[PDB]
């Protein structure tokens, strides 16, 4: 059986690994170029690192335990949160724990695992149309941003792992009556950077400016800053705030700078303030979108949506990667239970996963709106 998987993000790569392990003929499509190549300048990394949970790790394990051990070997386990107040005082609240994993390492290592299998990788291919039939599904692509060269191929089924703006989802809406909602959040995030120290810190076991084994949080009124360690001693830092508040700041350089100094006085010693200012000013104005569907599948086991394609969530308050990895594990178990009958498996997936998904996404959304 052949399957076309649309989207080579974290979820798409895991799904491709899972299905190739079960002996399927997998073709993995993404319109981006291969991020492993130095000629690829846009890596499409939404964040440098991620918080992976016990569920997320377990999902990876059940699909390929040897690969999981290899892929996660440099993850950094957190023992608690470190709350920084307005005066820069840090309080340690030991853990619901999470570990820091590098996004590009995770994505690229999964791609590497796929190349040890029969999986066919097709970068630079943009899905534009699917023709649904009772047999094979005809997928139409456009190759390249300039030429948009046509490519077509038939598959037994299609897996939509093409993110919040899923082209597969839209194709499926023509075939089945899908309940669907998209909502643009007022939330904006800005990626910041805490460089590694020059000198090795024996108490931290590396060149870290603050404790590498704590999730750092600067909680404030209607906004917050966080920091999560990387392997090289630096921290990936993120500012979360409303688009209006951010717009009201980026009018002048001095306004942003003063804002940072006033609210996060202890980050001055460890972060390049002027670089931080540029990041506020030149940050992508694209809104975060939350989605929900029902159903997740086309009857007859012809297609299924996983990851952000099926349930894009509010960041921080929701855990999209861990949830998406769990999508894959749950799907594969249903396929096992039904001896490969995708029609029953995909149908039961929708029937049992939807209720859990809506619960999770609503909680994440409700919590962000309570700020
Ligand atoms: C700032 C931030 C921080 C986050 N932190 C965490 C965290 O700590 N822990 C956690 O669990 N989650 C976190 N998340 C959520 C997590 O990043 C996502 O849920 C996860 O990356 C979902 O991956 P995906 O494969 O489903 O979608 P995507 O990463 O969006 O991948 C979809 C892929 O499909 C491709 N594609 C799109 N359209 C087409 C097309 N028509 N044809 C071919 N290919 C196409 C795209 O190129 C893309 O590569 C965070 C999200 C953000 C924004």
């Amino acid at each position: 059986e052949s399957v076309a998987i649309i989207g080579a993000g974290l979820v798409g790569c895991l799904a491709a690994l899972a299905f190739s392990k079960e002996g399927y003929n997998v073709t993995l499509y993404d319109f981006r170029q291969d991020p492993r190549l130095d000629t690829t300048k846009n890596k499409n990394l939404k964040s440098i690192n991620l918080a992976i949970s016990a569920r997320g790790i377990d999902a990876l394990k059940s699909i390929d335990p040897d690969a999981c051990e290899h892929i996660l070997q440099d993850m950094i386990p957190m023992k608690g949160r470190m709350i920084h107040d307005l005066k820069g005082r840090q309080e340690s609240q030991l853990y619901e724990a999470i570990n820091s994993i590098n996004r590009s390492v995770l994505n690229n290592s999964l791609l590497d695992e796929l190349e040890k299998s029969t999986t066919e990788l097709k970068f630079g291919h943009k899905l534009v149309k699917i023709e649904w039939t009772d047999d094979k599904q005809i997928c139409h692509f456009a190759i390249g941003e300039d030429l948009k060269t046509p490519h077509t191929e038939k598959y037994d089924f299609v897996i939509g792992c093409d993110g919040a703006y899923s082209a597969t989802r839209s194709q499926m809406q023509r075939k089945v009556e899908m309940d669907f909602s998209q909502e643009y959040m007022n939330l904006r995030y800005i990626e910041l950077y805490i460089p590694p120290t020059e000198e090795f810190k024996p108490n931290y076991g590396g060149n870290f400016a603050i404790a590498p084994d704590h999730l750092h949080i600067w909680p404030r009124h209607k906004f917050m800053l966080i920091a999560l360690a990387n392997s090289d001693g630096s921290f990936t830092s993120t500012f979360f705030g409303s688009k209006d508040q951010i717009s009201d700041l980026i009018t002048s350089k001095s306004r942003v700078r003063e804002f940072l100094i006033e609210n996060f006085p202890d980050i001055i010693n460890i972060m390049d303030l002027d670089d931080a200012v540029k990041r506020f000013i030149t940050y992508p104005k694209e809104s975060l979108v939350c989605v929900n569907c029902k159903p997740y599948d086309v009857p007859g086991g012809k297609a299924i949506l996983l990851g952000d394609a099926a349930h894009a969530m509010v960041p921080f308050y929701g855990q999209g990667m861990n949830c998406g990895f769990e999508d894959v594990r749950i799907l594969m178990a249903l396929l096992k239970k039904h001896s490969g009958d995708r029609s029953r498996a995909f149908t039961e997936y929708t029937q049992t996963r939807h209720k859990d998904l809506v619960s999770i996404t609503e909680l994440a959304k409700r919590n962000y709106k309570e700020m």
